[PDB]
């Protein structure tokens, strides 16, 4: 049973990456299971819908009353030291929101960190069906 824990927004870095204060420590968090267009893409640069995905994540978290992080059942940090989690803004999962709006694709999934994979895949099929943003 996954558990939500509170966190505080420090800074939004990109559509899929945010800096949070978690248990008294500043930490970078990578949103689990989603890939957004990048503004800080190592190789390309500024990709289409990158600025949009990135403003969406920022506004969604900045305007929330309550931010919570939810770790999955596997590793909780990646090789870059980033926390790996589902992020909630007033009860709503940012990761699903991005996918539902066609501003993210469902990433390649590594068990065992794949607990919400089916839900997100269903949100992605709808955005596709609706031909939103990335899908238009």
């Amino acid at each position: 049973k996954l558990h939500k824990e509170p966190a505080t927004l420090i800074k939004a870095i990109d559509g899929d990456t945010v800096k949070l204060m978690y248990k008294g420590q500043p930490m970078t968090f990578r949103l689990l299971l989603v890939d957004t267009p990048e503004t800080k893409h190592p190789k390309k640069g500024v990709e289409k819908y990158g600025p949009e995905a990135s403003a969406f994540t920022k506004k969604m978290i900045e305007n929330a009353k309550k931010v919570e992080v939810e770790f999955d059942k596997g590793q909780r940090t990646d090789k870059y030291g980033r926390g790996l989690a589902y992020i909630y803004a007033d009860g709503k999962m940012v990761n699903e929101a991005l996918v539902r709006q066609g501003l993210a694709k469902v990433a390649y999934v590594y068990k065992p960190n794949n607990t919400h994979e089916q839900h997100l895949r269903k949100s992605e099929a709808q955005a596709k069906k609706e031909k939103l943003n990335i899908w238009s």
